[PDB]
RNA sequence: GUCCGCAUGCCGUAUCGGGCCUUGGGUUCUAACCUGUUCUGUAGAUUUAUGCAGCGGAC
RNA sequence: AGUGAUAAACCGGACAGUAUCAUGGACCGGUUUUCCCGGUAAUCCGUAUUUACAAGGCUGGUUUCACU
DNA sequence: TACCACCAAGCCGCCTTGTATTATCCCTC
DNA sequence: AGCTCATCTGTAGGCCCGATGGTGGTA
DNA sequence: GGCCATAAGTCAATCTACAGATGAGCT
DNA sequence: GAGGGATAATACAAGATACTGTTATGGCC
């Protein structure tokens, strides 16, 4: 007694279909309102359903609402790589692409895969990871302005200086938003020291780190979380967060030109007959592994390990 | 039950069964009619006595061993090669870049569980098989054509030589294809209603034939328009992304290749062809546009006329 | 007596090449600076070179000042769209050294088709056009920051929130800077209200077209000007097989294709000679965004024709 | 002197002519025997005795005209078509038309006053054609061959039925070809220089002497490298590609059994050079080696490599 | 010999940007008609090839 | 930077192909959403040969070596 | 003890002209 | 003075150029 | 003097949902 | 009454798997 229940969600609405275990579909559609997802969960106990395995696209911020509505209704939530859901349909043979398909669709995903159970991040984490990427956020708009200075007119300068200045009060102001979030918690603030130990990681990379590796050891192995951010090889596959790997790479530079560990490594792979990037992409991969090692190890930074 | 996964290929097989607590036997064999009765008695030799083999359908390669195992006494599913990767790519984030593995075809065979192949009549494979070679000439008899615009005089003496064989040849396959549905009385009699349709003649009733076959083996006539790749393709999502329909495609190239002139020999110079492009047209669609359309009918009809088993009725449209 | 140079410029270092009417070459290369400039001018009279026509790249904001000075120094200076230039190098050969065009193939260029010569624009009307991108920028930024309060965290709202305060603040500042030079100059105030008079053109699309338009009706034709900006369809015939299909050439500055977009959208909807325009088209097979097209070539080119008439819109002409 | 730019079409003409002073007169024609004779009446009609005639590569509808006009008395110019298009993307930024482009090709003759075109010998035109039906009949040949691999019993008699006409006809062609050659003294001998090379046989022998002809067109050897699109912009592949794929199979046939192709081989390889960028390389080697045994008009020495 | 550890080797070309230039074609002939699908964006998801080598531990 | 010489050295990833697979979104009656059951030669959603084919054109960069 | 300067840097053919298929209806020997 | 509401499949080319972060090494 | 093997054989993330602009008539 | 010729359509994009031939020469018989 299991059902499988599949829900394509839209910014107004919620499409859903419920595979039953005798095999017959129930649909409904639904406002993906706070309203009208307490009428889904009416919904689902009105057709005494108790235990459900829900499967649901990450689509967006739009599925975030009903996913942790749901998981508190006590169901088992799934929160799948859209990707996989597009690859799935095709497998399915699908010829057409609907709202109504794609909620069935979810469905049977549900049923033959069995994706693993999605956990809400802790609010801390949540906190940390929308601060840093306001960060880059704001990192990208002053060099989009520091790039005008180069060609701008008298009459523009004005305004690109002004703007300038504030993007850089605001940048200093969320660095220190960031600093107190993780000097507050005492987990993170250790885990961060453990970071930063690590030489070519400094303040700014091992807060984009903490975000996306999170208070606990949700990685069982180190190249999952190398992998995690799309930096093992498929070619480097770039299947993963393009945040976490855009912030490694100048710490990758800083690494193998100005430490010991860091021309070690160069040193060697160079010795093999690698170009630059492809030295820089190893170093990228290294990074990542190092600092989920440290973190696992719970010790300082050791280069005789390397 | 156990579930199979055979990666065909030339000269190997590869093997791999997924027993029902879950572990995985694994063996590679000679695509050879030898390695064929090795793997029977492999398997016979495991206790393995029900099974549902999957295998993607690479060619001529992976003809033998489906009927092998059919006849051994087996489930055999044939599968598109397209899921196959489709699935392989559902299976994982970065699995691009990557074969489609006989224990990827056990574990496709598991979740999907897919329908059981059928080995076709001898008179449907060889029905195709000429249907098939008319068409490889046709196109070599257009290419000398078109060489003989812009040909120089000492070429001619050549291209004129290829023509007249090709020629020669075509007319030859063409009446080899009539008596094989001439001494058939069920292709004898299922062509002549595919002809009843005004639009459908002699060579593309032979192609209908070649793909439909002497069975019914599509339930409603919407499939076989599917299985031609002529219905529309729909992509819409939320309230934002709105793709344009267009020809699915997705769907056998040489039924789909044989129905464009016919459609339009109907929409031209028929009554109901005629009837139906003006309604499009009125309804304001381009003129290849309701070519396309006209093909999916042409496909509807043809299955339709026959699983009527009565001439083509013009009063129906 | 005429001479033909070609300058391929960098950021640091100009590269000059002269022809001569005999044929021979003279080469020396220079410093992109005010110095560099002025050892440029001097060099050229050093080989009594008084009449000469010189062809630039149009690479952007380092081969200006050299652009400006020879001007000066009284010669004729043509800045060339880099595309017709590449298209040059690939008219001499098929498999030329270099895919880059250096300064000795400006200079043939120059010679081969005489191109036409380049006035330096006006103080205002350069003022003006640095203002109106400045102002196309921040609204870019602004649009930015507006999709992001869409599905922004609780934590990031004050900092997104704060930002669209000076970007508005700003906006609204640079609009008023725009308002002053414009209405400083009775040249550009008078042309102002003369676009502004036009149904569909308001105070923020006036500015844009008396950008690029300026001070002198520089277009012969008001075609001329809608193809200026990139709005008149680009047609694929040729003999009899090879027949496209027509659509926006895209060829000319998006500044003024952007800005006339939202105007375009007004005039088929509210004003009347719109409206006009819009049911005649849409009589025939035509969509939406195809009339809108229209109608956005179509306000180039009545903006062109209003200012070259010299008197306010009249709806009787259309 | 004037400047005419011809644009052609299957059917029709478009001649612009450009006079001295600067002014266009434009006159379409029939592509026919009849119109050719037309135009060149019509050209002295209005006494124009000397001009520079521009026209674009263009199938072989522009053949007779070019040649009508050469025999006229007249400087007969065929560009490679990719000029012409680079050309008006020179001039404007928009719009492609028939009218266009006849006036277009006069501007280009003005301009860039392009080399002469000279009509081809009988037999340098007789031998190409050859050479060329004797690659579509191999390409035709190879499709039948993979369709008996997995071919099915009720086709395979057919298959079979073509491949013997194919390669009776192939066979033919090798003989016709060898007639020409040997008939005409100088071809005979100009081919035995060039089987001479190890490497070059029966088949690539033809189809170099087809490109390279019975004059030398070409100043340097390095000039019929670049003619068939063999030398590095990456290979350009600016070149004819019936020239260029004829030259891959005698560069393995060089690279791995002849000693001075192995010798070749062996240094690039030292230098670290993949297995197709030898091949690339040893066929341009091919082409200019070629082209150098015909001006030495010496049997290959091995020695000079 | 098998299984399990690994901040190990082998494999690896990051992510974002900025500025400037643009003087149609046909017609009943240039503020007319025919021909015309703007310019930019935003957010979210991504858990090993441990595949093969080493090195270590347990039985 | 020209001119002449070059079968040398450096720079070099050719072309053409073949076979095979493909069971719509929905609509119309029931049930009384879909699902499921029955029906579909009708209506709405369609730019064929998941690359249609043919012919033609293509006069190197540099380093040595001479002469300006 | 606060401030400055490096650290890495790949992309791979273009053009111009043409034409066939099949089945049904209409015209001529 | 303020608010709504008009469009919906995707497809111009070229040339000049810069920033990121975290060290070890300066003033 | 007629047959037969055989030399060569690189590629550049994927998805899923979304929004703004300007100017004129209306409120 | 039968056989041959002409016309209908025109912007293009977007699925997977398995596989082969070319030529010329030094090896064989
Ligand atoms: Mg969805």
């Amino acid at each position: 007694e299991l059902h499988y229940i599949g829900i394509d969600t839209a910014k107004e609405k919620l499409d859903v279909d419920v595979l039953r275990p005798d095999g017959r579909h129930r649909t409904k559609k639904f406002a993906n309102t706070t309203k009208g997802h307490d009428e889904l969960v009416s919904w689902l106990k009105g057709h005494k359903i108790d235990h459900a395995h829900i499967c649901i696209e990450a689509t967006g911020t739009y599925m975030e609402p009903v996913a942790e509505c749901l998981y508190d209704a006590g169901y088992i939530v799934s929160v799948i790589n859209p990707a996989l859901g597009k690859a799935f349909a095709q497998s399915e043979g699908l010829r057409n692409k609907t709202d109504t398909v794609d909620a069935r669709m979810l469905a049977e995903f549900c049923r033959q895969k069995r994706p693993a159970a999605w956990e809400a991040p802790h609010p801390l984490e949540r906190a940390l990871r929308a601060l840093v990427v306001r960060h880059q956020a704001l990192t990208d708009m002053h060099t989009q302005e520091l790039n005008r200075t180069e060609t701008a007119r008298e009459v523009q300068r004005p305004s690109i200086d002004a703007h300038l200045l504030w993007l850089e009060a605001e940048l200093k102001r969320l660095e220190k938003q960031i600093k107190d979030l993780t000097d507050d918690d005492p987990d993170m603030k250790h885990r961060r020291k453990l970071l930063e130990s690590i030489p070519g990681i400094g303040e700014k990379t091992s807060a984009v780190l903490l975000a996306y590796i999170g208070l606990k050891d949700r990685f069982a192995h180190a190249r999952q979380f190398a992998a995690f951010a799309g930096l093992t090889p498929r070619r480097m596959s770039k299947a993963g967060h393009v945040s976490l790997r855009r912030a490694l790479y100048m710490p990758a530079m800083v690494a193998t030109s100005k430490t010991e560990w860091g021309r070690a490594f160069r040193d060697r792979l160079a010795a093999n007959g690698k170009k630059g990037k492809v030295i820089l992409g190893a170093m990228m991969r290294k990074l990542a592994q190092v600092a989920y090692g440290v973190l696992k190890s719970g010790v300082p930074f050791d280069a005789s390990r390397h």
